[PDB]
């Protein structure tokens, strides 16, 4: 319900990128290529909000994994801050080669949002990314992830990103439609939300409850099945059209669960259920503090919570293969990485190198579900102050309901 | 004489950094700052265009030093992306901790140069640098300081702070005034100056030949004090005046020099003498493929071209100790330092800590001479594209006028 006029408004895009210097770039980039182990001839042109795109054919033979590890030394004789080096383009042969825009135009969260591809989004918790290198809105849906899981050293722009996903819910979800467990071991970046109605328990803080938020999640989780099961629905969007049908028929359905105890006892009315979130910012230290009790209750929920409509997004800026364990990823197969410190991280997290060229600051590969290929998207900009004011605005809206049994 | 309207406009300010999140930040610092070795206390916040510096009083005892080692695991501790520790305030008894803001304002040259500061300067070499962190507009005199070194690694934005240092030069002074011998062993960088009539000699790329360069300076520096002896003068800007003063009077200086040798032979009538600047866009490779005759060239132009009005522009991406040797650092004590990448680089450059803290982008610590302490300046920043307008502005202005001697 939250104003989207709350937000800060998009800035100028002063851009012009003269076809000239791109040629001469174009120009150089052959050159410096062949200097290296590579013949190469650019195909064509892509200029973007923050990247430009150099599309080359390499000649028969070169190894494409040979120019990606050739990036640095790329950049170097380009006397360029980065590049990136796409080794497959979805639909043609040809090779990417990545260049940062001089003066790169941040992509704000406003901008995104205002598409229609979000303003329109059925789902209940879509996610706003950003901007892809065209700059066009990606908008993602979490429900159909169904799970993701998100890394990025420090000044990658990982709990930003963390706090945009949070705000695209925040932005079309009301607390009957959507609840949110968020998991924060240190204070800092998560700790503002405190107070909205939409949370189902304090910002979490200890480990051991946080163990317990997870359990309290599994269990939720299996009451939603026998709940859907003793209704005849396969999911949570048929259990709430069931609901909605008899309420609107003038028969409100009851807890086909409830057993009664006592003369006094009546079956209570059903009513719509929520989709849950459950968000860690840091889940490194779960896996250090508790350790394999908490892979166990994430794997769990991984594997068939989404039916329940129960989603995680678990974030960490230590991709460790301690962390990020091959249990963890085998049902969760949605990634988002952010800028990561070495190819040996970005396999951890995207099982694929790459991650290590990005820019930061937002700059991500997102890997959506059934995709061997990773897409870049500028992630879109929100301020700690931006948030300050949505959460202001819904804390307005609702008090806080919290559940004293979910950390218990 | 090419028109300031040939660069981007100044981009919107939208700051605002409510006094609320000031607070919490101030509250989280001593907090964050106890649980380590230090009792502290904010006395203030100044907030800027990129960072915010929030004074605090240290208890008794406690070493500044204690605090400045600090700095990275205080970021962590405060999830922010850096900090910077300012040991001593200028007559004041507290430290900086400078913090950056979220969505930092870029500075843009065109802003930088409207400044009166520099649009009335009289100096033939003013040097825009940038915005303090108060966001104050920061003009230098490079024939004051009388020669500059320049470090920073990649990304730091040496390259754009060179771009700013010669367009400020090229937007006030007019070939008659200020010449250039550029020296880029890689072509990128300084290749697009190529041209313009302010330049001596073509762009330097080979060592042997910048070599050379070095020299001619020196025999061109001994040329003007034996002019300036003759002409009974203790600098360039006297020379000029006399020479100035003598036309005006409708009597012109012949060159007390010039010695006939054949009854043909005429005193050739003297003109004003341009300030020259010599600009090192890396230096580290000459002072790796020639060595020490190097070394010697650019120690005996820093000693003495400064009344023959020759300066030097040192910049290097590589700041060691074999780079950056005391022999050049004794008579050049104007120093720049824009990100490097350990506290060993920056005692190298600036012979002190700190240029290891810095942000990036432009971001650099400015040492004036006869100063201890170096001040934070936010360099302005100025695209390539840029420097090819104001190029192209001057190539049409006049035509190249090299010197082949100066490389032979
Ligand atoms: N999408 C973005 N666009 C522009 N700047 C960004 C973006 N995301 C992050 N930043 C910059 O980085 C800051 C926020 O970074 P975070 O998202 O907190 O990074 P982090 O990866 O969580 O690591 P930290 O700094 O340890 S909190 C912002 O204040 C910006 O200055
Ligand atoms: N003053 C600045 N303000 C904003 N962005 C800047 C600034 N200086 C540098 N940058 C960014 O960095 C790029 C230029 O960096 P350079 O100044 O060439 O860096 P460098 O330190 O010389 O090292 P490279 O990248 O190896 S050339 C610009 O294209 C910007 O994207
Ligand atoms: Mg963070
Ligand atoms: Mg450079």
């Amino acid at each position: 319900l939250p104003p989207l006029s709350l937000l800060d408004p998009a800035e100028v895009k002063q851009k012009s990128y003269s076809p000239e210097s791109l040629e001469a770039m174009s120009r150089l980039l052959e050159i410096k290529l062949k200097e290296f182990g590579v013949e190469v001839s650019v195909d064509s042109v892509h200029p973007g909000p923050v990247i430009t795109r150099f599309e080359i054919q390499p000649a028969a033979g070169v190894k494409v994994s040979r120019i990606s590890n050739l990036a640095k030394d790329l950049a170097r004789s380009l006397a360029v801050i980065s590049v990136r080096v796409v080794e497959v383009i979805p639909g043609k042969t040809t090779v990417g080669i990545e260049i940062p825009n001089e003066d790169r135009q941040m992509v704000r969260f406003s901008e995104v949002l205002s598409s229609p591809e979000y303003d329109e989004h059925k789902s209940t918790v879509p996610l706003a990314l950003g901007h892809d290198i065209g700059g066009r809105p990606i908008i993602t849906d979490l429900a159909k992830m169904p799970h993701l899981l998100v890394a990025g050293t420090t000044g990658s722009g990982k709990s930003v990103g963390v706090n945009a996903m949070l705000l695209s819910i925040l932005f079309k979800s009301t607390p009957s439609e959507a609840r949110l467990i968020m998991i924060d071991p240190k204070m800092l970046e998560l700790s503002i939300y405190e107070g909205i109605p939409h949370l189902l328990c304090p910002v979490v803080t200890d480990m051991k409850e946080a163990a317990n938020a997870l359990r309290w999640s599994v269990a939720e989780m299996e009451r939603r099945y026998r709940l859907m099961a003793a209704m005849g629905v396969r999911n949570l969007a048929g259990f709430n059209r069931k609901v909605k049908d008899a309420e609107e028929a003038g028969t409100p359905l009851t807890d086909p669960l409830f057993r009664r105890e006592s003369p006094d006892d009546e079956p209570p009315q059903l009513s719509t259920l929520p989709t849950i979130v459950v968000v860690v910012d840091e889940f490194a230290d779960m896996m250090m503090i508790v350790g394999k009790k908490v892979e166990e209750l994430i794997a769990r929920i991984a594997q068939k919570a989404r039916a329940a409509g129960i989603h995680l997004i678990l974030a960490t800026q230590r991709p460790s293969v301690d962390v990020i364990t091959g249990l963890i990823k085998a049902n969760i197969p949605t990634r988002i990485a952010f800028q990561v410190s070495s190819k040996i991280d970005s396999r951890t997290i995207l099982d694929q190198g790459g991650a290590e060229q990005l820019l930061g600051h937002g700059d991500m590969l997102y890997l959506p579900p059934g995709t061997g290929l990773p897409i870049r998207v500028h992630g879109a900009f929100v301020s700690d102050d931006e948030v300050h004011r949505v959460v202001e605005a819904w804390k307005l809206r609702g008090a806080p309901d919290y559940i004293e049994d979910i950390l218990a």
